[PDB]
């Protein structure tokens, strides 16, 4: 037998013999270290339980699996193997993806003071992952910092692919919304910068160290968010539909905090000269991604091009080839269909 079991945690993860010395890493996907005899080096294993069994586990999983193949990026996450220790269809019940390990995720390093270097490395990288996924027609909508990993060397990478076309669960875990842009909170249409809002929150987050928007639920998420950059104005209330735009005009009223107070200069760096300019820097980028209506904040190719990121700018890096299914993210199916779409996904 190729496969063998081993309990991690209170989850079974029955793998490829090549993989030795799995520990836990992860939980929410179950997700392990271990290290990879044939590749001599350490790979992430992540196990994928019955990903049939419902419509939101299904559609995600598919649809990650086959993002996967039309996207190559440094910054985006990309698989080494996939596999099932399932023998047919008929006894399929999980999928196991494998990945070169990384050092941290992107939670833990907002917990840590970092210089303007590491910092706007950090932000670049972003840049880059979420220029390349849009250039591949992928608008994720929902980055955080949990689904985003570092190595010691300060290279990153982004693990999702985000939302789709919803959608309930029987679990007990719940679906962190803080990152989410305005439109994505009060239902609107979207273009390609609503990820620069969720990049936003987490450069201020980095500042702050402290979650910038938070809430039970989108309606205290709003409130946070009218509070610190105020209510928005006329035209942005304008594209809401009409019963969004009810209730938002209907809320408590706000001037709004300037970017200096949100972020006051002891927040940074700003000892030297160089560190009072980055400061500035940083701090005028955040108040160009972190703007409520998305016809005035900055696009993913300005932000690329803003001093305090572009000292990292790489044409390799930045216009990286967009490659490479369709009526994927609109398809609904059963149970039985989704698993044997995954299965043949999986199988090849
Ligand atoms: C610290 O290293 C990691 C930590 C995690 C993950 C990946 C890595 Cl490399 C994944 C992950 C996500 C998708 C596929 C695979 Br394989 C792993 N999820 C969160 C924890």
């Amino acid at each position: 037998n190729q496969f063998y079991s081993v309990e991690v945690g209170d989850s079974t993860f029955t793998v490829l013999k090549r993989y030795q010395n799995l520990k836990p890493i992860g939980s929410g996907g179950i997700v392990c270290a271990a290290y990879d005899a044939v590749l001599d080096r350490n790979v992430a294993i992540k196990k994928l339980s019955r990903p049939f069994q419902n419509q939101t586990h299904a559609k995600r999983a598919y649809r990650e699996l086959v993002l996967m193949k039309c996207v190559n990026h440094k910054n985006i996450i990309s698989l080494l193997n996939v596999f099932t220790p399932q023998k047919t269809l008929e006894e399929f019940q999980d999928v196991y993806l494998v990945m070169e390990l990384m050092d941290a995720n992107l939670c833990q390093v907002i917990q840590m003071e970092l210089d303007h270097e590491r910092m706007s490395y950090l932000l670049y990288q972003m840049l880059c992952g979420i220029k390349h996924l849009h250039s591949a027609g992928i608008i994720h909508r929902d980055l955080k910092p949990s689904n985003i990993v570092v190595k010691s060397d300060c290279t990153l990478k982004i693990l999702d692919f985000g939302l789709a076309r919803t959608s309930f669960m029987m679990t007990p875990y719940v679906v962190t919304r803080y990152y989410r842009a305005p439109e994505v909170i009060l239902g609107m249409g979207y273009k390609e910068n609503v990820d620069i809002w969720s990049v936003g929150c987490i450069m201020g987050e980095m500042v702050r160290h402290k979650i910038l928007f938070p809430g039970r639920d989108y309606i205290d998420q709003w409130n946070k968010v009218i509070e610190q950059l105020g209510t928005p104005c006329p035209e942005f209330m304008k594209k809401l539909q009409p019963t969004v735009r009810n209730y938002v005009e209907n809320r408590p009223k706000y001037a709004g905090l300037t970017f200096p107070k949100l972020f006051p200069d002891s927040l940074f760096p700003a000892d030297s000269e160089h560190n009072k300019l980055k400061a500035s820097q940083a701090r005028d980028l955040l108040s160009k991604m972190l703007v409520i209506d998305p016809a005035k904040r900055i696009s993913v190719d300005d932000a690329l091009q803003h001093p305090y990121i572009n000292v990292w700018y790489d044409p390799a890096e930045v216009e990286a080839p967009p490659p490479q299914d369709k009526q994927l993210d609109e398809r609904e199916h059963t149970i039985e269909e989704w698993k044997e779409l995954i299965y043949k996904e999986v199988m090849n």
